[PDB]
């Protein structure tokens, strides 16, 4: 969710590799 990413933020949900 921080935009570091594009398939799952991860612990936010979204996108943040």
């Amino acid at each position: 969710l921080t935009n570091r990413g594009y398939w799952l933020d991860g612990p936010w949900g979204a996108w943040w590799f």
